Parts: structure tokens; C-alpha cells; sequence
């Protein structure tokens, strides 16, 4: 009983992490599935029962008490936003084909970034320094790499201006944030277009953030004239390395799993 | 004195429902946008010290509790959707015009319901009747009255399927949770070209939501075979209704107010 490749893509699809089955074990295709299928609906049905919350859901929600405790303010931007933003942001006409247009003049934001750049600029007319605030919600960018990329994912940007603008008070908020998650990382050099040099937050090979560390000379673009520390997260990222998911659409938006459990049971 | 129109449009913009101040009394405009200017920036200063929640943010997870406490499960779907979800919707080539589309195939979801008919669906294979789920998220239209409508909007959609699917008890959860938000509603019949007849949740002359008891012809199209129930609650218009704004832009989604607050000070 050989499995064909439909054959084991359906149970890939069935299993979870938290399983230890052999699918080459020479089982029929039948039982495996028929297990696997067992277990899922367990595992659906006891969440309808006792939690209910989606982990993206839940997540943002840890993530915004977390920020909104340590003295972040609490941001929701626009998701569509002007076309006009991304040329200025340094995307030249790379990333720029990535970008989801709509209409003539707008676009689906790729990073959460330009929006926080015009806030931290008016509310430095009227906050104490310093200032801090953070964002959480969907960017869309078009990928090409279906295992750590969504073309749909959801990012948390948190970012300070005035005082306090470090290096080592940026990685003292990441190792914070992320020993709060129970997420082990390590901190190494980059470097992308936009923001040149970044502090990337690595988990094994898994990029969970970039940081950077201002002033840089993007900022006359948008008014920022102060020091500033920013970092960018994908929480389908950090629900990957929370839950050991193979493949990063276990934790998007979808109406293929719900919470890691396929819904095609 | 007389105020230009420009300068009753800046006073206006700086103006909050609490003050009680005329712009027609003569004081000059130097003096009113002073004096507004300063009420302004102590409230967001109050904001950045005391609250820092963002009231959409803080919206949505008030009504996620309500609905996860009262047994129903937490969706986050794709707000990005296939184009042909329009047309299978009954939108005939209206509100047509108002989908933003992308790409050539897909488009900005202008509502929740065909992702959450799609979850009904799927979940009925391995829940327990009734299936009780519930999603809130950005949806997006094109419109032309600019003081009740957004382009973008967040939508609440709790709906039901199997037994329970009674006019009667779409009522009494409507009831339950206005009564939770401290909203006071009439209910009264409408209709729309997609769902029929509607039960619309009327505070004033304000429309909170269209609800619907099926079934109808339309679940055929969606592979839905059982009773259900449904209503789609605009959450910008539920914050207008709690903190009396006069335009509904003051609880969007925007880089132009924070929680009501100009963010020009
Ligand atoms: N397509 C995507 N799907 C899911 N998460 C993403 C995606 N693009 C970026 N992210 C997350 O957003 C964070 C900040 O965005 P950034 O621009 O640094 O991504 P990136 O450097 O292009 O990532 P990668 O090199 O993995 O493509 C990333 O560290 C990553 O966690
Ligand atoms: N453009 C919009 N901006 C803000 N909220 C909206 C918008 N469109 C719809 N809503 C909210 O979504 C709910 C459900 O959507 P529905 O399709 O019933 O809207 P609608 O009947 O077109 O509303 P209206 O008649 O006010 O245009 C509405 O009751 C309303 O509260
Ligand atoms: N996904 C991105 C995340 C980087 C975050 C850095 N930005 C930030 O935290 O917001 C404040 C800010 C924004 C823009 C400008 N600007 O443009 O001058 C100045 C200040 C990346 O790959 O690095
Ligand atoms: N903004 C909308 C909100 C209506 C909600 C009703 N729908 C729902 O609650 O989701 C379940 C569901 C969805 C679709 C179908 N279908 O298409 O057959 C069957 C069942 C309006 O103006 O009424
Ligand atoms: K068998
Ligand atoms: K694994
Ligand atoms: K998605
Ligand atoms: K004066
Ligand atoms: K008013
Ligand atoms: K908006
Ligand atoms: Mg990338
Ligand atoms: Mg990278
Ligand atoms: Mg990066
Ligand atoms: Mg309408
Ligand atoms: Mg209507
Ligand atoms: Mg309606």
C-alpha cells in the first residue's frame, strides 16, 4: 500500500505536530485518515467547548496588553493607504512588485511602518517625551515562498521617539517582548532597502523581526526629526515557533484551518 | 470676526461633542482654536497616560468576550477574497460598484458573511449543533455619504446554524448585546438584494445592522442546508452612537484622529 502523493498530501493536511504517526508505515491510506480525522474533530470540538479564541485573535490581544502596560499607545492606521506612500518609504520601481494596487492611487500596505512614521510626527506636537506607540494588523505584500510567507499576514510594529532611543533599550524591549512569549532568539546584523542596517530577531533561521535603530536619512522624508527605535514582528511567525507548525498557513487567515486543525474534516 | 469657511471647518475639526462652545459668538478665531487647541492636548495627554486602548481596538475585544463567553467561536478570515464570492453573493453587475477590486480574480471583502457561510459549512462536519461562530474585521465599500459611512469600516458578524435559528432568538441576542454596549434600538423590516427581507437594528435614524433569519434561496449557491440566523453590526456607527460624533470619520480608522481627538494639534 504505497501512498500517492495525493494520498499524503491529505494527511498532511490531517496532521499535527503533536502526532506520531508514520504515514510510510505501509498502513492503508483508509486507517490513516480515518485516524487522523478522529482526532482532528477531537481536537475541534474540545475548542468549541472550552477556549473559542482564535490564536491570532488571542495573540494580538496578549501582544496589545503587553505594550499598552509598558506605556505604548495603542494604534489602529489605515490598511489601504496611497500609493504614494511606498516610493517615498525608498521602495524603488524588489519589493515594489510586491505590492497589492487598488484602484489608480492606493495600495494594500506592505508594513505597518509609514502610518507609524506620521503618528509619531503628530503626537510629538502634543505627548511628553517620550513617545511610544505600537500597531497591530494585517500588511500584504505577494511572496514566493509558501512555507515562512504569507501574501496576507499580520504584523506588530512598536516604535519609540525622543529619549530612551537606543540600541541597547530596542533590544532590552525585544528580549522583553519575546521572553513574555517563551520565544528563544538570537540577534543578528542585516540590512534592506528601506531602513539599511537592521537588527534582525532570528529564531534559528526563522527571521521573526527587523529592527532599526534612527536617525536615518529617510526620516526628512516624513518629518521625523528626533532619534527613534522601531521593530517589525509577523505574528504567524511567532504562532509558527509557539505551535511547531511546518507550514506558516497553519497560523494565517483562512478558511482552510482554524487554530492549526484543518476545517476540511 | 466672521469666521471663513475655513476657519469654522479647522474649529470644527477640534471640536468634541463635550465642549459647549459657539463659533458664531464673535471671539476671534486666534482665540477659539487656542482655547481648543489646549482642550484637545490635555485629552490626549490624559489618553497617553491613564487609557492608551485604542477604541477600536478596545471595541472589538469588548464584543470578542461577549461572543466567546456566550459559546460562539472566534473567526478570523481572509480580508482579502476571490472576486467570485460577489457574484455567487447575488451582487449583480449597485453595490457592484462599490467592491474595491485587486488584482484581476480577487477583491477587498465588502462584508463578512460569505467567509463566515463558508465556516458554517465546514464546522458542521465536526461540531455539536448549533454552530455558533462570530467574526470582527475590516470590510471595505466604496461609498458617497460622507457622515454614516466609511470606505473602511470593521464589521461584527455572529450567526447560527441548526437548531436556535428563530426570529425570536436573533432578537434576544441582538437585545442581550446592545444592552451590554448600553445602546438603546428599535428594530424594524427592510430589505436587501442579497439576503431579502432584513430585520435592521435602527438607533434613530441610525442603521447598527441588518439581520437575517433564513433560510434562503441563496444557501443552496453556498452549501448551506440547515436553519440559520445572522446580523452584521458596523462598529464605527456603534462608537459614534456612544460618544455622540457628529462624523462617523472620528472613529476610523485614520492617522487624522485618535480615539476622537484631532491629531492635527
Ligand atoms: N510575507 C510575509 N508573511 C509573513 N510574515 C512576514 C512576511 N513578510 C514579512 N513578515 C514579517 O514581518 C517582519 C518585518 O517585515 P520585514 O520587511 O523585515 O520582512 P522581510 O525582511 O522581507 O522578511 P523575509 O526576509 O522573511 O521575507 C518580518 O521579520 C517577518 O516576521
Ligand atoms: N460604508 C460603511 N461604513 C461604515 N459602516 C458600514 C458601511 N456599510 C455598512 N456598514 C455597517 O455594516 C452593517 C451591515 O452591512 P449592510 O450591508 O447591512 O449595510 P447597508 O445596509 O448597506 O448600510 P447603509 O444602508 O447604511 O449603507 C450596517 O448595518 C452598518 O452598520
Ligand atoms: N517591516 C519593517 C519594520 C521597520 C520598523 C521601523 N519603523 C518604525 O518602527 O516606525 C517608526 C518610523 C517609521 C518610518 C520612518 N521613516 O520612514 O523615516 C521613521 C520612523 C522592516 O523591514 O524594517
Ligand atoms: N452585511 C450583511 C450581514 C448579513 C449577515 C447574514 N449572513 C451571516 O450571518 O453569515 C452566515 C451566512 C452567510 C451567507 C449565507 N449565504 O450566502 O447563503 C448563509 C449564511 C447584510 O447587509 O445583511
Ligand atoms: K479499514
Ligand atoms: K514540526
Ligand atoms: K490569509
Ligand atoms: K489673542
Ligand atoms: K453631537
Ligand atoms: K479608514
Ligand atoms: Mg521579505
Ligand atoms: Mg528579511
Ligand atoms: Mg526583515
Ligand atoms: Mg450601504
Ligand atoms: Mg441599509
Ligand atoms: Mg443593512
Amino acid at each position: 500500500p504505497a501512498l500517492t502523493k495525493s494520498q499524503t498530501d491529505r494527511l498532511e493536511v490531517l496532521l499535527n505536530p503533536k502526532d506520531e504517526i508514520s504515514l510510510n508505515s505501509g498502513k492503508p491510506f483508509r486507517e490513516l485518515e480515518s485516524e487522523l480525522l478522529s482526532r482532528r474533530k477531537k481536537d475541534l470540538q474540545q475548542i468549541y467547548a472550552e477556549e473559542r479564541e482564535n490564536y491570532l485573535g488571542k495573540l494580538e490581544r496578549e501582544i496589545t496588553r503587553f505594550f499598552v502596560d509598558r506605556g505604548f499607545l495603542e494604534i489602529k492606521s489605515p490598511i489601504l493607504i496611497p500609493l504614494e506612500y511606498i516610493e517615498r518609504m525608498g521602495i524603488d520601481n524588489e519589493l515594489s512588485k510586491q505590492i497589492f494596487r487598488v484602484d489608480k492611487n492606493f495600495c494594500l500596505r506592505p508594513m505597518l511602518a509609514p502610518n507609524l512614521a506620521n503618528y509619531l510626527r503628530k503626537l510629538d506636537r502634543a505627548l511628553p517625551d517620550p513617545i511610544k506607540i505600537f500597531e497591530i494588523g494585517p500588511c500584504y505584500r505577494k511572496e514566493s515562498d509558501g512555507k515562512e510567507h504569507l501574501e496576507e499576514f499580520t504584523m506588530l510594529n512598536f516604535c519609540q521617539m525622543g529619549s530612551g532611543c537606543t540600541r541597547e533599550n530596542l533590544e532590552s524591549i525585544i528580549t522583553d517582548f519575546l521572553n513574555h512569549l517563551g520565544i528563544d532568539f538570537k540577534i543578528v546584523g542585516d540590512s534592506c532597502m528601506v531602513f539599511g542596517d537592521t537588527l534582525d530577531v532570528m529564531h534559528g533561521d526563522l527571521e521573526l523581526s527587523s529592527a532599526v535603530v534612527g536617525p536615518i536619512p529617510l526620516d526628512r522624508e516624513w518629518g521625523i526629526d528626533k532619534p527613534w527605535i522601531g521593530a517589525g514582528f509577523g505574528l504567524e511567525r511567532l504562532l509558527k515557533v509557539k505551535h511547531d507548525f511546518k507550514n506558516i498557513k497553519r497560523a494565517a487567515r483562512s478558511g482552510s484551518y482554524y487554530n492549526g486543525i484543518s476545517t476540511n474534516l
